[PDB]
């Protein structure tokens, strides 16, 4: 499905940091299986297409006759065995427009 | 400087997740508990950010979106999953460890035209 921000997920196999829920940053054990994230950003500009939905860009859809808008990625948190202990981190988990205005 | 979500969101700790989907589509049961997953047994538990469900105006789930131009596009406010380890069980209770689907964020979906 299109949305307003176009979303770029993947695995992250090789992030050994992370700020934690306290605000600092933990190292994140390399295996546990071997220890993945699921992860998602916004996709990044491209030169043929251009246009909105674009990771710092203004969202598809949105009515640029009232509103400035803004593609920015999303964090929520994700249980990781850490340095040791399973502690709360903050990924990228979507891409999400946000009316930063009022044109 | 009073930025506006598009689509509003409600965040949380979810302590009751029984179900998911799991990465092939399929529906699995989720535990409570888990045994022996660091070195001590823990509860278990999501970081889940899913769409509010509200007359008073669009951005709210199932809704058409905050700010967007209504001439020409469809939209709608829906829940967009992420896929997290969790401990599962299937057949009649083989547990193991499944990548599942959870509620990350309320995004605003475009419909049509
Ligand atoms: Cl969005």
């Amino acid at each position: 499905e299109l949305a307003v921000c176009d979303a770029v997920s993947g695995w992250v196999t090789d992030r050994r940091t992370a700020v934690d829920l306290r605000g600092r940053e933990v190292e994140v054990l390399g295996e546990v299986l071997r220890q993945y994230f699921f992860e998602t950003r916004c996709k990044a500009d491209n030169a043929e297409e251009g246009g909105p939905g674009a990771g710092g860009g203004g969202c598809r859809g949105v009515d640029r006759r009232h509103w400035v808008s803004e593609c920015k990625a999303k964090q929520s948190y994700v249980r990781a065995l850490t340095a040791v202990g399973w502690r709360w981190i903050r990924i990228d988990t979507a891409c999400v427009c946000t009316l930063l205005s009022r044109t």
